């Protein structure tokens, strides 16, 4: 983990300097990218070495657990806000465009980070990681194509002669319009690409990373799994012998695959308890439900025989 | 509260638009803060209606109460972004300083964010509000002092005549020195002012926001609030003649004051349960806790009667 956690880390702090330095916008995009990646990795590593001794902690008495949801749902919408920014940097760039400051520094970082992408393809469980390390891959490369097509089209000018079409606006109104040799710059396929490309790197990260967040929006929310149906569970709960009805049923993910139902029940006689709660502990588990805790009401307009007189009819849960 | 949403979205747009012209970076961080603000008032807004009619849906059993703080939450987290974001601005601003484009209209947008902020005065359940628009009229005076102090001070030429500045690197080197010696005043005092403000007006965001993000973070996570204390809650469940030992006592926090318990106790005597627990609801009801749904484990080899018959992965939480 921290073998390539160190080196994406230093090559992003270079990769967003010199980036926003030359101020284009695709390798700030891609760089932010690489942030969000070095984050997860982050995230990944608290979290695992929380996990790994969960325990009744005095704070927390589950443990914890939720927090590499939690990261993950961090890591998404600090890249949502991130690439919002950038966005807006380039709709800016839109209303004023401006050169790129030097190709041949933005080709070697392109190759670096092709390289660097390269490298981490070595080191479907990691097919996932090498469908990201891909996608980071292409991303790098459309930088680097970015900076190709530039460098090829844009033939610009670096003497005093008149060389800036009105498509760019003069800088310090070229000297007064030189209060010399007629030339002409890039056609108009150049001064515009950087910032062209990057709304397309952008809505690419957005809808790579909507899925992931709107899970781990659910997740977070108390929100029954697709998996679990409520309604068959519910049907089957009724569907059973020596309880009347059950209500006050509440099911929710805490992390991962390890489900929480929480209801209460009514039972006719209290003697002979067992053998039925075991039966509501099978028919749950029979679901990906595996942890529960049924509260029995034993024995009639009142919805539940345990309530408090005086009680918040909100602050009681439903 | 749509009548201030419209006016200050409104606000917001024509503020940012106007600010990425001009590129004046305080600006920028009392529009980014006027959006988080918006923002904040559009969560409160949808979160009422989801609570006005909340209901066990088949999707969320529990209801949508933790919109809010997951809205609150994202407010936060989007706010941080985007201040990383300006101090990424600010870093560059440092490495290469720009002069502000047009003072006059800077001066306007600030006296208007002023006036904003006058009507929302006009306009601890309000105390809060008062501070909240106090502190946003108080980002409003910083950035039109700083408008206010580059205006007065800043000589810069505007016409033809000579004006050495080593401060800022002239574009086109100044036609390559020209291939009325007039010298531009307090350049320290006015080219690094905005970068500077812009630097504390988001240090001061980041530290007036953490709270809330923490607050809601440790909401969203299953922590046990700091109004109840575990350790007494379980020792004096303890220390009740009916039950034996609890275990498996998980307490958590829904949504403002909405706290669930839940806990496995175990007792003999299965035709007096009740007895105990209408004491249990009593000593629960005697803390925060409102909800709460106690399995009886009617009777040390095993802790607990009920289990799952291979519980893989432990998915049940500890
Ligand atoms: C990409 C970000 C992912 C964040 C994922 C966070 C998961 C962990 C939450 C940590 C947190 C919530 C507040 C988090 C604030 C920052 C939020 C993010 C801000 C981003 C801008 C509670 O979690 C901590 O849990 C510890 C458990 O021991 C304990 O502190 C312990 O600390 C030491 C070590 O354990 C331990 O030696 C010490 O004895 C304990 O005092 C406390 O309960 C608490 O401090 C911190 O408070
Ligand atoms: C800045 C970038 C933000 C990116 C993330 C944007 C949200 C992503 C998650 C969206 C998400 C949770 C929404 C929770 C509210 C607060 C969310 C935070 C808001 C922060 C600003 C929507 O959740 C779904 O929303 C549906 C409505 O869209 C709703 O359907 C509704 O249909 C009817 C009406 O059409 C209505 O009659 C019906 O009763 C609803 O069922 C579903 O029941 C509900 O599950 C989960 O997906
Ligand atoms: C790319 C940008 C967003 C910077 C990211 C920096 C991270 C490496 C920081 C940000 C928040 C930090 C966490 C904030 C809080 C804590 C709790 C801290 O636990 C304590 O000792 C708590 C002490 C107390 O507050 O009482 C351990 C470090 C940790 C996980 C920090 C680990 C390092 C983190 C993830
Ligand atoms: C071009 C500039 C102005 C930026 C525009 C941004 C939004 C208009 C885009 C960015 C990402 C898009 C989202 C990316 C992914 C999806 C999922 C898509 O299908 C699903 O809801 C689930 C799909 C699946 O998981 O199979 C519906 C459209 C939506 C919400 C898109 C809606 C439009 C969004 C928010
Ligand atoms: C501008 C850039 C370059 C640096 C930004 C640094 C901030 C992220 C730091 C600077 C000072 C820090 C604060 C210094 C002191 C505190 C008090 C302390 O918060 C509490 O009061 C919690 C404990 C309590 O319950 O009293 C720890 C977090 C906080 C707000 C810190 C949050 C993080 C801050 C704002
Ligand atoms: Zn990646
Ligand atoms: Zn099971
Ligand atoms: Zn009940
Ligand atoms: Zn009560
Ligand atoms: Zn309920
Ligand atoms: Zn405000
Ligand atoms: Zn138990
Ligand atoms: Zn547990």
């Amino acid at each position: 983990l921290l073998c390539m956690l160190a080196l994406t880390f230093m090559f992003m702090v270079l990769e967003v300097v010199v980036s926003r330095v030359t101020s284009s916008l695709a390798m700030l995009s891609d760089s932010f990218h690489m942030l969000s990646d070095v984050l997860a990795l982050v995230v990944a590593l608290v979290a695992e070495r929380f996990a790994r001794r969960t325990h009744a902690t005095q704070k927390n008495t589950f443990g914890w657990i939720r927090a590499e949801v939690m990261g993950a749902l961090v890591n998404a919408i600090f890249l949502t806000g991130l690439c919002f920014a950038i966005l807006l940097e380039a709709i800016e760039r839109f209303i004023e465009p401006h050169e790129m400051q030097q190709p041949l520094v933005v080709l070697g970082v392109g190759v670096a980070g092709l390289l660097v992408n390269v490298l981490g393809l070595c080191l479907l469980n990691m097919r996932g990681v090498f469908l990201h390390v891909l996608g980071d891959a292409l991303g790098s490369v459309i930088v680097v194509v970015n900076a190709l097509v530039f460098y090829f089209s844009w033939k610009g000018c670096s003497e005093g002669d008149f060389c800036v079409n009105p498509c760019f606006p003069d800088p310090c109104k070229a000297f007064v319009e030189i209060i010399a040799s007629v030339y002409e710059a890039g056609p108009c396929w150049v001064l515009y690409l950087d910032p062209t490309l990057c709304v397309v790197m952008v809505c690419i990260l957005l809808y790579t990373t909507y899925p992931l967040l709107k899970e781990s929006a659910l997740i977070l929310l108390q929100t029954v799994p697709k998996q679990i149906d409520i309604r068959n569970l519910i049907k089957e709960l009724r569907n059973v012998e020596g309880v009347e009805e059950v209500h006050e049923l509440h099911v929710w993910q805490l992390a991962g695959s390890r489900i929480i139902a929480t209801a209460h029940i009514k039972c006719e006689d209290p003697t002979s308890y067992m053998e039925v709660a075991k039966t509501i502990k099978d028919v749950f588990h029979n679901h990906g439900i595996h942890a529960t805790t049924i509260q029995p009401e034993f024995a009639s307009v009142v919805p539940c025989e345990l309530a408090c007189r005086t009680q918040c009819a909100l602050k009681q849960c439903c």
